[PDB]
């Protein structure tokens, strides 16, 4: 419904660090396929299969107490989206574009206020 250009970013972490391996594809804003699961899809899909890491193609659920909206949880590179879920795989993704990582770091992964904003109500929102 709503597409942006991202890739995947690494489930690997060690300290809640991540380097960017450059992967392509898309993520879509959804409120579900056919609108009748419950809970609001993050699709995202390659044009660049995910490498590196174990993440795969996905369709994944924003489910409140399940899905925690992280700005970044990094600081060795920026562009962080994160998803972390309670032991049912953490999906991270990442800006395809550079918007972010020519300054100092704050809750930017693109944008601070925006994309905040934008991420917890997704997330609350519930069908």
């Amino acid at each position: 419904v709503i597409k942006f250009r991202a890739g995947v970013c690494e489930y690997n972490e060690d300290s809640r660090l991540c380097t960017p391996i450059p992967v392509q594809g898309e993520i879509e804003i959804k409120p579900n396929e056919e609108e009748e699961l419950g809970f609001w899809d993050f699709e995202w899909r390659p044009t660049e299969k995910p490498v590196g890491r174990e993440l795969d193609p996905i369709s994944l659920i924003l489910i409140p107490g399940e899905t925690m909206w992280v700005p970044i949880k990094s600081s060795k590179s920026g562009r962080i989206f994160a998803l972390v879920f309670s032991s049912n795989e953490r999906y991270f993704f990442w800006l395809q574009e550079k918007n972010s990582g020519n300054l100092p770091l704050n809750e930017l992964s693109a944008k601070d206020k925006e994309i905040y904003n934008k991420m917890i109500g997704v997330l609350n929102n519930s069908s």
